[PDB]
């Protein structure tokens, strides 16, 4: 019921750009809106990926692997997914698997990817695809991780166990003092509420 | 070992504004980031809340209550957890409140209430609070839901069963062909991840 009228440049950097939108609203009046967008965002495509590696080894609990980096516009470290855009000629799967090498050194397999998400809906039109890649820890390929930080990419790897990363996280923030990525933290919360208490649920039935 | 230099506005807009962020890197060169801020962001408190509402009844299944509206930046309707900015005079908890109430009328108490956690990190500053709100559906008074939009706030309720979240975000999307949040969508992972073939992870043990 509702479409974009027009979108005229208010700023424009060399990576990002700020613009001014006209809609048109559910009751015919017509309204504007501030927009952020990136430079770098192709045709039918995501700006980029979000990666959920989940760290297997035989007879051993699961940890999910983060990224610890800098990150400017926070003015602070945070505690991320690994994540990148997707480069030219590059599927978000194939993006998926080279950003985690690049920035863990780790080597998995594509065990699920998700459709274009926003990161941002009312701020930006920015959107990633969620890949789960599953890392088997047991082979060699992945005995020693060699990460590929690009230039300006300072990298710090952190492997945190997935049945209580909720509260590894919140560990991390109360010794650090850092931030934790919204997304990240999205899922902590959805295996807490899934899995805490598990006898508490089908108690309060009787 | 980082730290900001110095940071310029490149350019502002009523709401929005991006600007040059220069840091010093770990090694010692000296580097430049394009950066995007909101005009209204508190000192010492965070953009906004988004918040995970969870509508419970008696010996009934939980409902995971979502919102879908238009977003100009987007130029398309988005499935989202309700959010908003916090008022001034105003708590993460209580803005949290306030807003589901606004967006979809519901009445509900706060269950828990994160840390201020990053929208999107490498191109913003913006932060939240994730607040889960548990909602009586037994209690007459969210019987009938009424929401209270403002001035060119147009919302629509949409109530998911929770244990089947992510299938029915799928649908949505195939049917409808909106987006799906990045946040709602990792949630709506996590659940999968952790109820999804429950006896698959112990049959594989024998």
């Amino acid at each position: 019921k509702q479409y974009i009228i027009s979108e005229e440049l208010i700023s424009e950097g060399k990576w990002v750009k700020l613009e001014k939108t006209t809609y048109m609203d559910p009751t015919g009046k017509t309204r504007t809106w501030e927009s952020v967008k990136r430079t770098t965002r192709k045709e039918q495509t995501a700006d980029g990926v979000a990666v959920i590696p989940v760290l297997q080894r035989t007879l051993h609990y699961e940890c999910i692997v983060l990224v610890k980096q800098f990150r400017p516009p926070m003015g602070g470290y945070c505690i991320e997914f690994p994540a990148g855009l997707i480069d030219d000629g590059e599927t978000p799967e194939a993006a998926a698997l080279r950003e985690l090498e690049e920035e863990t050194g780790y080597k998995g397999d594509i065990a699920e990817c998700s459709p274009a998400v926003c990161m941002d809906p009312g701020l930006s039109n920015c959107t990633i695809h969620i890949v789960t890649v599953t890392i088997n820890g047991d082979d060699a390929e992945n005995a020693r991780p060699k990460p590929k930080p690009g230039d300006g990419e300072f990298v710090e790897v952190i492997s945190l166990p997935k049945n209580d990363l909720l509260q590894r996280l919140d560990a991390l923030v109360a010794e650090e003092h850092l931030t934790v990525d919204a997304r990240v933290y999205s899922y902590a919360l959805a295996l807490k509420h899934a899995n805490a208490k598990p006898f508490e649920v089908p108690f309060l039935k009787f």
